[PDB]
């Protein structure tokens, strides 16, 4: 009864704040990709391409959790930017060149508004956590 | 110089997760949700009673932030279900055991390794990072 309630209570509580921090970071890089005219959903397709290049439309949607219809009008935003090419194989997305050189002028831009306090330890635990949720919630779906 | 490659490295690696776990969160109660056919705030009644059993219509209103009138509509859900009684609202015994049911269901997006202590620690983690990151837009 009383032990139930308290684990409801705090899987609410936690299902608010991985959505407390996730708008939280949005925020906080949306200043600095501002520069660059993209979004931070935008950054987030590219920083799994810059992990795995090239993917399927269906591979980045997975690494992301976004379905097809809301990814397509990204990557066209992307390929009209430059940073992407699409083409019809279910369609295959490879990095541009100049996606690929982009890539050090928006870390650039972004680590030097990073504190200069940190750990690699704090990290870990923290990744930990998410990773766990992220590891759990995947196991249902 | 290098180091402060290594945190953005990790920092992208979080902003990552955390989307992920946002999306996946929501997800996962949409569809919990559902397999109950009710509505979160349906959810939360359910919930401020299984705590405190009987309350006034007002009573719920407040730990709800709603007013009486909205409440309403709302308890008519749980009675075709037969999980309440109807200016005072009360579970029935089908109403008490599915505490037990949502439950089960709700309980299963936590880490099954977690133990109060981690429990504990978890909520410590997400605080500190929602901290760090005001103080970083600021």
């Amino acid at each position: 009864n009383a032990m139930k309630q308290e684990q409801m209570r705090l899987a609410n509580q936690l299902c608010f704040s991985a959505y407390n921090v996730s708008r939280l970071f949005a925020q906080f890089y949306e200043k600095k990709l501002k520069q660059f005219g993209i979004t931070y959903s935008q950054y987030l397709v590219m920083l799994t391409l810059w992990e795995e290049n090239p993917q399927t439309l269906n591979s980045i949607g997975r690494h992301l959790d976004l379905s097809s219809n809301t990814l397509t009008p990204m990557l066209k935003r992307l390929e009209q930017s430059g940073w992407v090419k699409r083409e019809r194989q279910q369609l295959i997305i490879t990095l541009t060149d100049n996606g690929q050189q982009q890539q050090e002028a928006v870390f650039e831009a972004i680590s030097s508004c990073l504190p200069q306090e940190f750990d690699t330890t704090e990290y870990d635990e923290t990744k930990y956590v998410f990773e766990e949720l992220e590891q759990t919630l995947k196991h249902l779906i």
